[PDB]
């Protein structure tokens, strides 16, 4: 019924990313210290989770988008979103 969210953050500002699964689609809202805005992530999914990590000054984000029993990993590594290698046999 209600939307389903996942959130991650990094640094001291901080930067925050909030992913919302709604009606089969996952979108992204972003905060970098100035106000909330809509991010570049939009992919199919009924469920979302996220994790992120820093390597020095580089942020790496992994978003896990699921529809049915299939989970697709999406990867941010500084140069746009790319499909990750994650697989599972659910
Ligand atoms: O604009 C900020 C942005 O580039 O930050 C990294 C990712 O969260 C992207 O989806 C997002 O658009
Ligand atoms: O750089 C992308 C990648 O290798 O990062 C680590 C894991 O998230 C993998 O599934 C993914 O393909």
């Amino acid at each position: 019924s209600s939307v389903q969210t996942a959130a991650t953050s990094w640094g001291t500002v901080p930067s925050i990313r909030v992913y919302t699964a709604n009606n089969g689609k996952i979108t992204e809202r972003c905060w970098d210290g100035k106000g909330w805005y809509t991010g570049a992530f939009n992919e199919p999914g009924d469920n979302v989770s996220v994790t992120s990590w820093l390597v020095g000054s580089a942020i790496h984000i992994r978003v896990y988008a699921s529809t049915g029993t299939t989970t697709t990993e999406w990867c941010w590594d500084g140069n746009g979103w790319t499909k990750g290698a994650y697989t599972a046999t659910n």
